[PDB]
């Protein structure tokens, strides 16, 4: 049973993976995706989340007044506060599975050159907060990395939703003058089991030798 | 100008496509293409049991390969997002950023039968691509995270970044680093090249040739 709550200046782009979620786990009470519009906690008649960077450069950096409004409504000490972030810890699968068991998500989609660095401190000293990145690019905001994160951790909890993976194959045995590899037709299932290996093996050390 | 074709079973979840990308400016034009379009059977079946055994379904070949006639060209550029894929970075945004039409096949279930990207290399260039070493159930995710990032290098639109900080110079009894109110440019180059050196060795040790923990 996890409650996900996600805080942006683009919540429409969130609505697909409100649509994504099954009908049976909304109702079983396992899960609660909410989208909060982040200019709600704006307080000026122009709606502003965003200023000029101390020290000078080009790039906004977000309000901490306006962040902090919306976190103190949003949080609880029990929260886990997500922030994606080019300069974030790596978010693996290892991390899905550990963020997976938790109560409450909060996740915190920045623009820009980022959110005032207050936030997250303030933060930190009354919520656990994880600054997270999901890969080595950069967006022009935390909102899709929100959503790889959302799919990454929900499809994790139970009937929400190391080598490379080898080929697979699928009907029919002949197609376009492919022929399925013999092997996987054998029978000889611990000669499937050796073949695969081997296929992983040689495609780890084709497409990411860093995992050796 | 690029053109960039997304393709997948599940063509609704593509919508947030037109939200901070924006296409509205006309130098790119990304349309969305549900698969199921180009199957022959009543019930439009897309996936079967894998050849050798195993769990779960893999996405049939004949379904991609007449999607892929139609929409491909010898031009295209294949993006199959998968977690066995070779690394997506920067550097490849940067590459694909001057490409003048995409194709990004979302797979689902436990994946697309090899042969799609065997056939289709034949014809064109193919780049099977992680986004990053988790898991997702598709390739509609990563595309759209792969489209975000080659889109905002688009003419016409190493280590990691230190904290930033704006107005109000106190908040909650927390002060902006004196150095960034000094105006001192050399001063202020410094402190933020000191705090990226500290924050990339806390966090990805690996970017500057150290272990990771
Ligand atoms: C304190 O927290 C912040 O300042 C975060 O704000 C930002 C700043 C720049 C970009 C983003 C969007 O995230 C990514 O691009 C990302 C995530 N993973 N890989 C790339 C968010
Ligand atoms: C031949 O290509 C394929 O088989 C594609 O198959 C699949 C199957 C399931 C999910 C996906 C989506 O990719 C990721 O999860 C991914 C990308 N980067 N990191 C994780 C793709």
């Amino acid at each position: 049973s996890m409650k996900i709550d996600v805080v942006t200046i683009f919540p429409e782009y969130l609505q697909p993976v409100r649509q994504s979620l099954p009908g049976k786990a909304i109702d079983a009470g396992l899960v609660d995706v909410a989208v909060h519009d982040l200019r709600r906690w704006t307080h000026d008649v122009h709606k502003s989340v965003d200023d000029s960077p101390y020290g000078g450069g080009p790039g906004m950096v977000m309000k901490p007044t306006v962040w902090g409004d919306a976190l103190d409504e949003i949080c609880t000490s029990e929260t886990l506060l997500v922030v994606p972030t080019p300069a974030g810890y790596p978010f693996t699968q290892e991390t899905a599975w550990q963020w997976s068991t938790e109560d409450h998500l909060v996740i915190a989609c920045g623009r820009y050159e980022g959110i005032d660095q207050r936030v997250a401190d303030d933060a930190a000293t009354r919520m656990r907060v994880r600054e997270v990145s999901i890969g080595d690019y950069v967006l022009n905001g935390g909102e899709a990395a929100a959503l790889v994160i959302i799919e990454a951790v929900l499809r994790l909890v139970p009937g929400v939703l190391s080598l490379l993976e080898g080929p697979s194959y699928t009907r029919p045995p002949s197609w376009r003058g492919m022929d399925v590899p013999p092997v996987l037709l054998s029978g000889d299932h611990a000669k499937i089991a050796a073949w695969r290996a081997e296929q992983s093996r040689q495609r780890t050390i084709e497409r990411r030798p860093d995992l050796l």
